[PDB]
């Protein structure tokens, strides 16, 4: 039991330091270690559940039992050999020694290859993180980041922005500024320039950051060919093989396009939109996914005609009744839709004018689900779906085992089919496909391989927020799930709409922000799902998320109090329920 | 046992039917009850755990231990049977309505606990009236229903607040890419007060609506406790005449404070007036470093005004500190004056407020700084903000018995309960308890249902968090870290800390590392959350959440085990690291 942690701990870290706080023999090695650049794990015996046990199983690798003790799986020495190796000029050798070139060689540069890698450099793991961007079909192409930087969260938050600050310039002239909306136009290229100077910001912020804790930046495409080798291919072309003893694969993904003619040759997808150098102008979305009405929201909110097309419903997965109020605002503020629509080819009528920097122009051809049909924009992005391409990536051979998507499957620990290699991030087989869980996989992974950690990540009931102009924040089950997993009769609703006080003096809508409380009656009134739209979202749902965590019920809502003048304050005094039939308005 | 709960349920509730949900001779009474339009509060015994005890004891009443049984103000009226004798009799309604008192509740004071005890008290079939009335302020200034929150509080210092931000949502927009030049917009006082003014008309309205809609008399009058059961109301015609209630709840709020120099209630003014002020204050001395003297400085100087700040001795005295600081640094910073150790003498009038062409006046301020030094300015406004205090002397005659402390505040058990036992007092003049408007709502409607309905529910008031909506707003929930660290002893706290940018304030380029946030926690107890705070935007919206998890008592292995939303301020408390013992750096 603690013997087989011991043995896993002791053979995977690269330089692990067994030690005691109170020891003076210990930081006289620490002390040598510090002075020469040498980083390491250290496992501080006297604040373990069972030091007694280890300590005295540690003798089992090197025949003695006392306490400043590892380089790869080999027992070095205590303070007196150590200090000798130093001493001799033998100890920089010692912890070099390796029968692979890296301890660790993480493929992919995104939100979780990038926090694995840093995470193990620290405890003196040799670490190479791998990244390639290959190039859209019409070439664009990015830095080191991933898809949340450069082509994800971070430049459709900032665009989210842009669109949000337009009813601010509303509001503002009814609490008393001068300003009249009616004059002000919103130019495209200025916002592109300020979103892109942010992203080469984190581009720049990365790669120094890899350079101080001596992570190797190849940019360069990688391959498991075996269990321990990594095939890489230069900007150059030039083919190579480096070696490592765990492999974190960390890839990602990139967008779908349908198979109809004129989507690849005519159409773009997100990846393009975030650096587009000229305005979209009247724009056909394909696709109702989050990316679809995100990035069809922001379109509206800075002017431009933009319709969505529709395949059956929108947000796919998410709690149907807040899908429908999200859209039903979004309809009502600009955004068109085409509803039970599928397209079947793009035709193009001009092409992209890069001189005088103006989008082209294309007809879309395609028919409703009755059979009647649909026949103009500018601008046609496809927001239908991602998917990983492991071909591209894992040999056949080498024996990572795959779902039916091309996911890999991993045990509750990241370990795929093969022994020493991992997965995180989205291509990691049913796990949420958000960066903020590719950050905490890769760091607790880190430091399971070459600290001694066991803790692992919990992907349970984890918060999301859909920036639509209006946003919508959600965690754990929808209304539609709790029942079909409990029964109706064991699921009680409360809910109620609400206005936020700042919407008052602007004149906005009295009854379209709403939210509700999922509860389990059988489990003392458990919250099993939490949903709110309306301004700020994701900032009201975040705090309640630990709470959920904790397995709070309905009786620990009610009991704490709410902050005023705030929106998140109504979630303290919900009372009327859906079974009540009473009526949710204010 | 139990007993005592029956019989103290039976004594007070005014209509209480003892019934069964599945119980079919129960809902022929419900009904007729309902058609009637007689309100009463309902105990389904099959839905509490020891019902079939409280059958048994129903008959200490009663003499039966049937299911339907219905009381009136303590006494038991009858069976199925009795009741639809008295109903086809033309009885009901006259036992229904005798009572000894005229009402079953009087509130004195409509304003946050008030109105919402009043409102929930009518639900179970009390018969109730609420007074409220508004003494004037030193310059006339008055206004409607509500209380201190809605007309002159939370409600129009709010709105006023988010004027003042939309100034620098303009300033953002141009690097967002729209045309705007914010160099040429300029602010509209008068435009301002009559938007805030309108929406509050509007919630004077909806509550003498809702009063009149759930049956509740709303007496505009003083009142005035001059026996354990009778209040003494006057009118607006200076009438006066005495009313009487069973049960009796004081709600009466507070006052803004004057310092007792010359020329301090003649030509100053406090928060009651600021906020339907005719003309715009101009240069501006607020005196005071509280959460009222920092938000309205906060607004002022946002909405182009010259303002200045006297502090006496510290800002936002009993709060955390080194928050404190931080949030005085950004306004500083960003054109709001102080003076530092500085206290005031005397006003003097220089020239009198024009009413008719809606400008202010002009006055002097004379003081002196802590090293002796003298203050010397002229200012067009000056607004103390020195703390607010009761009045029961107008409201509580001595010879009643009810207990104050040094402070004229009312001692009150941990039901609300006052010294004399048909009284009680909730909210701003309950001793030792936040003075929050949501904590007068929810002291206000568990107590009335206790009293009416049988309930046991009691308000916990440990842990209520807070917001200060200053420029850069100050969240906050539990203990501050010089609180924690003096209660536990400096070697058991364990402070994690970390600034952070909001996403908003990279392309608008604002600064780096002003936003910060801190949980400070007890390492003997599992690294116990004791505090949260955060200073930046949407401060109320990031700390409700967490109130909910430090209620259950949330760890910092709670918080870390829990994963972020991305794109949020809020995410940075799901993996805060750096600690303040460690002597790392928390910038960004
Ligand atoms: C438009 C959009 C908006 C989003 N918004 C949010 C949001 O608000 N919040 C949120 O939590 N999530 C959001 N996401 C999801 C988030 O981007 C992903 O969950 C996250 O990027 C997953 O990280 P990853 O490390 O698994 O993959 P990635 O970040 O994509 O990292 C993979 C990297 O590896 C590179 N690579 C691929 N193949 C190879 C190879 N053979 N050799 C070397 N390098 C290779 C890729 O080019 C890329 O740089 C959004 C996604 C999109 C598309
Ligand atoms: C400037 C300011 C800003 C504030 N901002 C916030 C905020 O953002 N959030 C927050 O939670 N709290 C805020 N507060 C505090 C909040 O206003 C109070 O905690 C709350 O109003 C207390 O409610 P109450 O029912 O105890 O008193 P009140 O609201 O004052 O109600 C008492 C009412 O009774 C009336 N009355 C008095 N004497 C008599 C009498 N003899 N007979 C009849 N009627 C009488 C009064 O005129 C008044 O209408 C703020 C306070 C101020 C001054
Ligand atoms: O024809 C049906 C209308 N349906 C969507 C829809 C509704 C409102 C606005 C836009 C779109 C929808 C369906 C299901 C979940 C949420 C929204 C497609
Ligand atoms: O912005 C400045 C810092 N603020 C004061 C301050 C605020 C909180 C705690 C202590 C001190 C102050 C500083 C020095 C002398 C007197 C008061 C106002």
């Amino acid at each position: 039991g603690t013997s087989q942690w011991l043995r896993k701990t002791v053979d995977s870290a690269a330089v692990i330091l067994f030690s005691k706080t109170t020891c003076p023999y210990c930081k006289k090695v620490k002390d040598v270690l510090a002075e020469a650049k040498i980083k390491h794990a250290t496992i501080e015996l006297d604040q373990l559940s069972n030091g007694s046990a280890i300590q005295k199983c540690l003798a089992s690798f090197s025949k003695i039992e006392t306490v400043p003790q590892f380089v790869r799986g080999k027992f070095i020495g205590d303070s007196q050999t150590v200090l000798k190796y130093y001493s001799n000029d033998e100890l920089a050798g010692i912890v070099n020694e390796s029968k692979y070139d890296y301890d660790l060689i993480v493929i992919g540069g995104g939100s979780g290859g990038l926090a694995a890698g840093k995470e193990a450099a620290k405890y003196g793991a040799k670490t190479a993180v791998l990244d390639y961007v290959e190039p859209t079909p019409i070439g664009t192409t990015w830095g080191l980041g991933g898809t949340c930087v450069n082509v994800g969260c971070i430049p459709k938050k900032l665009m989210h922005q842009a669109g949000l600050l337009s009813h601010a310039l509303e509001d503002a002239e009814h609490f008393g500024w001068s300003l009249d909306r009616s004059k002000i136009s919103h130019n495209w290229s200025t916002m592109v320039e300020g979103v892109q100077s942010h992203i080469g910001s984190l581009n720049w912020g990365y790669k120094v950051a890899l350079r101080d804790n001596q992570v190797t930046y190849l940019n360069a495409k990688g391959r498991l060919i075996s269990p321990h080798e990594v095939q890489i291919t230069d900007k150059n072309q030039k083919v190579s093989t480096i070696t490592g003893n765990k492999i974190i694969l960390a890839t990602g993904e990139r967008p779908k396009y349908p198979e109809i003619p004129g989507a690849v040759e005519y159409g773009i997808t997100s990846d393009d939109l975030f650096s587009l150098p000229y305005f979209p102008g009247k724009t056909l979305v394909i696709g109702a996914s989050y990316v679809a009405l995100e990035c069809a929201g922001f379109l509206a909110s800075l002017g431009g005609d933009v319709t969505v097309m529709v395949r059956s419903i929108l947000l796919r997965g998410f709690d149907q009744q807040m899908a429908e109020k999200v859209g039903d605002y979004m309809e009502n503020h600009g955004v068109k839709f085409a509803k039970l629509c599928v397209p079947d080819e793009i035709k193009q009528l001009k092409v992209v004018d890069t001189e005088n920097n103006k989008p082209g122009l294309l007809l879309v051809k395609g028919h409703y689900t009755d059979g009647k049909k649909f026949e103009e924009f500018e601008t046609v992005i496809f927001a239908v779906g991602r998917e990983p391409q492991l071909s591209k990536v894992l040999c056949e051979t080498v024996g990572v085992k795959l779902d039916k998507n091309g996911r890999v499957v991993c045990t509750d620990d990241e370990q795929t089919t093969v022994s020493n290699v991992y997965a995180i991030g989205d291509i990691n087989a049913g796990k949420p496909q958000l960066t903020p869980v590719a950050i905490q996989a890769g760091r607790y992974l880190a430091r399971r391989l070459f600290a001694g950690a066991t803790e692992l990540t919990d992907y349970s009931n984890v918060a999301t927020t859909v920036f639509t102009p209006l946003e919508y924040g959600a965690c754990g089950l929808s209304e539609e799930d709790a029942i079909e997993k409990y029964g109706d009769k064991d699921i009680e609703v409360y809910h109620s709409n609400f206005k936020p006080l700042e919407w008052t003096v602007a004149h906005r809508e009295d009854n379209v922000c709403y939210m509700k409380l999922v509860c389990r009656k059988s489990d003392n009134m458990r919250v099993l799902g939490l949903h709110v739209l309306g301004p700020n979202a994701g900032e009201i749902t975040q705090g309640y998320a630990v709470a959920i965590k904790m397995g709070a019920t309905k009786a620990d809502f009610d009991r704490t109090i709410g902050i005023h003048p705030t929106c998140s304050e109504t979630f303290t005094t919900l009372h009327v329920t859906k079974k009540s039939g009473v009526s949710p308005i204010v």
